[PDB]
């Protein structure tokens, strides 16, 4: 059990760590396990003076606020996005670019980015006049909610993992976490990608081949896009992992479609279990959203995302051939 978990964690810094196996060998606590592994690996507990007790207590409470009965948006997805963000932060083209605070903020943002997900989209909550949609004026409804829950849990007993940060560090980390979690709202996708394309068109590179960022706006725009990339990373993983993610998301999508049908609402795209094709949906999703994003990311950090983009294109063509 312990030796098996240790074997899986040999791939902690690698794309396509088997987070499903990590969940199995950690007794369904992948987020707490992988976050403790990541924080020890990066010396984040030492650097920001976080005790193991305080970190574990917060992470266990955070993981408890992910819904076990939802198929996709549970703590396994959060753990996957955190570990993928951890890998993207160590991409050679971004070496020595980001501060320790920015690294902390990105991994934390990824860990909390879907906390307390009900298993339905923003459009469902807007169209049903949900309390959450009312609270946030239909704007990034769930993403605002994820931030609210993630931050409020820091105020629980023995849970303030940012207690030993400076005042300016706490204020700046709050801003950056908000930016990165809000960047997972699909409504901001086209604007984020447009900014990413602009940075690629006007990128400054060193002799060693490292990206140069002049100001805070350029840094946060890359970090926003990084977490967005990590959130949309399932199709870029090895096919056996990607197929498992596809099974989970379609189960959650069909459950929303069932709720929409019984309420007498119009069923959302990819959510009608009677008519929808899993294979067509993935190919369409890759072509219009995931591939444009990752191709632009690959251009920013060239050649570091070459195998990732190749995997995305191979998985796209495989799924297309199964239509
Ligand atoms: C195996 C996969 O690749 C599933 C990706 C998630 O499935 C989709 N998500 C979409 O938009 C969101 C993307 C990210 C997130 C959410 C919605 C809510 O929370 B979240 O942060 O996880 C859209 Cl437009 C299409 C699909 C499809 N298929
Ligand atoms: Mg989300
Ligand atoms: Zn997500």
């Amino acid at each position: 059990n312990e030796d098996h978990l240790a074997k899986e964690l040999e791939d902690l810094n690698k794309w396509g760590l088997n987070i499903f196996n990590v969940a199995g060998y950690s007794h369904n606590r992948p987020l707490t396990c992988i976050m403790y592994a990541i924080f020890q690996e990066r010396d984040l507990l030492k650097t920001f003076r976080i005790s193991s007790d305080t970190f574990i207590t917060y992470m266990m409470t955070l993981e408890d606020h992910y819904h076990s009965d939802v198929a996709y948006h549970n703590s396994l997805h959060a753990a996957d996005v955190a570990q993928s963000t951890h890998v993207l932060l160590s991409t050679p083209a971004l070496d020595a670019v980001f501060t320790d605070l920015e690294i902390l903020a990105a991994i934390f943002a990824a860990a909390i980015h879907d906390v307390d997900h009900p298993g339905v989209s923003n459009q469902f909550l807007i169209n049903t006049n949900s309390e959450l949609a009312l609270m946030y004026n239909d704007e990034s409804v769930l993403e605002n909610h994820h931030l609210a829950v993630g931050f409020k849990l820091l105020q629980e007993e023995h849970c303030d993992i940012f207690m030993n940060l400076t005042k300016k560090q706490r204020q700046t980390l709050r801003k950056m976490v908000i930016d990165m979690v809000l960047a997972t709202d699909m409504s901001k996708h086209m604007s984020l990608l447009a900014d990413l394309k602009t940075m690629v068109e006007t990128k400054k590179v060193t002799s060693s081949g490292v990206l140069l960022l002049d100001n805070y706006t350029d840094r946060i725009q890359v970090l926003r896009n990084m977490v967005h990339c990590a959130d949309l990373s399932n199709p870029t993983k090895s096919l056996e992992l990607y197929r498992q993610w596809t099974d989970r998301i379609m189960e959650e999508f069909f459950q929303q479609g069932d709720k929409e049908r019984e309420r007498g609402m119009e069923i959302s795209p990819m959510c009608d279990k009677h008519t929808a094709s899993v294979e067509k949906s993935q190919v369409g999703f890759i072509d219009y959203i995931v591939h444009p994003l990752w191709e632009t990311w690959a251009d920013l950090v060239q050649p570091d995302a070459q195998d990732i983009l190749d995997t995305l294109e191979d998985n796209r063509n495989w799924y297309q051939s199964m239509i």
